[PDB]
DNA sequence: CATTAGA
DNA sequence: TCTAATG
């Protein structure tokens, strides 16, 4: 957790700079085991040698962590680091709908740059060309203030399209955080379920509804089931006008719902926690479900919940408000 | 780990 | 269809 950290950190340098620059997924796969395995280890990493006694750590690596004890650098690092083709990547790569793919071959045909993106924006699909819009919107946090401000609309209308409809606002927001990412709105009503053969208008018709108002203003992404757009709010009595807001709406079987959203609240490590504990329990919990399991192995059949007490209940825990599902 | 675009 | 990108 620190007694390993810069060893795990140049690590994790080099395994990211394999996946995305170059192409190589094994090496790449590589650098994290190794920075897996080596974060697990309990004392202070001396040398290479006794890196190498571990599993997932060959020779190649052993040799950069030598160099690493050694100087408090690394050359392969420092070069990488330098190189604008490859820094040139790692740019690109933060526009909305530009991966690295793109990023490989914008560079390719010299578009390193913002500048240059936009000079090229015909080479740009719909999703980053919003990207590029939004570029700067897009990597800045969403305070509460106006968490609370956009989760008040969206709710309004969701009510006021059909008032059977069930909305959450899940993640972090969810949970507390005085800031957030983007916004994620779980989705469902009584007339979707497992079964009933989907109603795709379902989505379609609150997203209307809030571009409807200008709460949506753009379309990422589109489907039956998922939508993924650009919000905002109404820029006062001007003077200030409000940023660019990332958001994402998901359609759910009713029957599905708290397992879904007990799951996006998280956090990550509430997730794993309480789902490793589901498994003593004698229980399976995954995005949908949760089951009993069965002896012989495992087991299936689906257990019925109208709350996130129901999961807890189940597997028998102390109900966790949002607020606490920190860790 | 899956849903949507896209070409 | 495969392949990319976001989650
Ligand atoms: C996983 C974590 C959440 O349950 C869900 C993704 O929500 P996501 O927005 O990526 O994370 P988050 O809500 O914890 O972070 P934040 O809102 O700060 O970006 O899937
Ligand atoms: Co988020
Ligand atoms: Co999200
Ligand atoms: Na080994
Ligand atoms: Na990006």
């Amino acid at each position: 957790e620190t007694l390993n950290g810069g060893i795990t950190d140049m690590l994790t340098e080099l395994a990211n700079f394999e996946k995305n620059v170059s192409q190589a997924i094994h090496k790449y796969n590589a650098y994290r085991k190794a920075a897996s395995v080596i974060a697990k280890y309990p004392h202070k990493i001396k040398s290479g040698a006794e890196a190498k006694k571990l599993p997932g750590v060959g020779t190649k690596i052993a040799e950069k962590i030598d160099e690493f004890l050694a100087t408090g650098k690394l050359r392969k690092l420092e070069k990488i680091r330098q190189d604008d083709t490859s820094s040139s990547i790692n740019f690109l790569t933060r526009v909305s709908g530009i991966g690295p793919s793109a990023a490989r071959k914008f560079v390719d045909e010299g578009i390193k740059t913002l500048e240059d993106l936009r000079k090229n924006e015909d080479k740009l699909n719909h999703h980053q060309r919003i990207g590029l819009k939004y570029f700067g919107d897009f990597e800045k946090r969403i305070p509460r203030e106006e968490m609370l401000q956009m989760q008040d609309i969206v709710l309004n209308e969701v009510k006021k399209v059909d008032s059977e409809y069930i909305a959450t606002v899940c993640g972090s927001f969810r949970r507390g955080a005085e800031s957030s990412g983007d916004m994620d709105v779980l989705l469902t009503h009584p007339s979707f379920t497992s079964e009933s053969t989907k109603q795709p208008k379902l989505l379609h018709q609150v997203v209307e509804q809030l571009q409807k108002v200008h709460f949506i203003t753009d379309t990422l992404s589109k489907g039956e089931t998922k939508f993924m757009g650009v919000c905002q709010l109404p820029s006062k009595n001007d003077e200030k006008e409000y940023p660019h807001r990332r958001i994402d709406i998901r359609l759910i079987p009713k029957d599905q719902y708290y397992c879904g959203v007990l799951y996006f609240t998280g956090s990550d490590i509430f997730n794993k926690n309480m789902r490793a504990h589901a498994l003593e329990k004698g229980f399976t919990i995954n995005e949908y479900t949760i089951r009993p399991l069965g002896v012989t192995g495992v087991a299936g059949e689906p257990l019925p919940v109208d709350s996130e007490k129901d999961i807890f209940d189940y597997i028998q825990w102390k109900y966790r408000e949002p607020k606490d599902r920190s860790e």
